[PDB]
């Protein structure tokens, strides 16, 4: 089988251990791996695509930099055979055969869960991610799905609900302390929607005294969210292994390519058709797992701790 892997952006750490665990694992299975990066572009992208369909690909793997865009070079690609994979981001409006991403909605699940598992009732504030970031609202559906019972019952009150804008600690602390000013203090729990985001509402904690106080979720396993948790002052947060990503991703390609057709969790509508898809099951990390996830993969080392 050969494969073309059109990344969007290389020029960052984003994409880089996908590629590298995903041509290795490729090839293991015996297919041949063209990589070429975007470079943030979305034209050297279209003509990155097309180039691989010049080669004779049998396996598009496509990490979309502008996913509403790729219809006509997908159509073109089907055209001659060749299977398309969107890996990580949903190609829209496209005939694509694949999707390959973790689970965001378990995401939400994980976040809210292991937040009434220690605030079983009190008050509860929403911190969302971009409000234009379709993700976002992905986290908040898991969440809500996990606080439903709660909030219906009455175990639970909801005292703000805010999307931070960019994703951004500094909106997210602003947001945090604004919430704790018109509640006077009184948040039990706060439904962060990622690391970035907790550390700056955990800022705003911190400066009323609040910190290990409030449980509040996260996202990514950055470092700094790493040692909040360690430290007490963030309850957990969602890891998502690149290498299982990258792993089940080239096992789909190569599958793809051997005309098989892979497991697929789901059906995901790209508003076109209903993309069969691998929503992978993503890893909550809190103060007791913190060597056996993220440590044990390479992920952080101890010695950074
Ligand atoms: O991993 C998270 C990503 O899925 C979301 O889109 O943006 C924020 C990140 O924390």
């Amino acid at each position: 089988v050969k494969i073309g892997m059109a990344i969007d952006d290389l020029r960052l750490e984003r994409w880089q251990k996908d590629r590298d665990i995903f041509v290795k694992k490729a090839e293991s299975l015996g297919a041949k791996v063209f990589v070429q990066s975007a470079n943030g572009n979305e034209e050297t992208q279209m003509s990155q695509i097309e180039n691989m369909i010049n080669r004779g690909v049998d396996v598009l793997v496509i990490i979309p930099y502008n996913g509403q865009v790729l219809s006509n070079v997908v159509k073109e690609a089907k055209q001659e055979g060749i299977k398309v994979l969107a890996y990580d981001r949903m190609i829209n409006d496209a005939d694509i055969d694949f999707y390959i991403s973790f689970d965001n909605e378990k995401v939400g699940e994980l976040q809210a869960k292991a937040l009434v598992d220690i605030v079983p009732q009190g008050n509860y504030f929403l911190m969302g991610g971009s409000p234009v970031d379709n993700n976002a609202k992905l986290f908040r559906a898991g969440q809500m799905k996990v606080l439903k019972p709660y909030v219906d019952s009455g175990k639970i009150k909801v005292v703000g609900d805010q999307w931070v804008d960019g994703w951004l600690p500094e909106n997210a602390l602003k947001i945090m302390e604004n919430a704790l000013t018109a509640n006077n203090n009184k948040i039990d729990a706060v439904v962060a929607s990622n690391d970035a985001t907790a550390g700056g509402a955990i800022q705003a904690l911190s400066a009323q005294g609040l910190s290990g106080k409030v449980a509040i979720s996260g996202q990514d396993a950055d470092l700094a969210g790493i040692k909040r948790i360690a430290a007490g002052t963030q309850t957990m947060t969602v890891y998502k292994p690149i290498t299982l990503l990258a792993n089940t991703a080239a096992e789909i390609a190569v599958e793809l390519g051997n005309g098989q057709e892979p497991k697929a969790d789901t059906t995901l509508n790209n508003g076109l058709k209903d993309v069969p898809s691998r929503l992978l099951t993503p890893i909550d990390v809190n103060k007791n797992n913190i060597k056996d996830t993220v440590i044990k993969d390479g992920f952080h080392k101890e010695s950074e701790l």
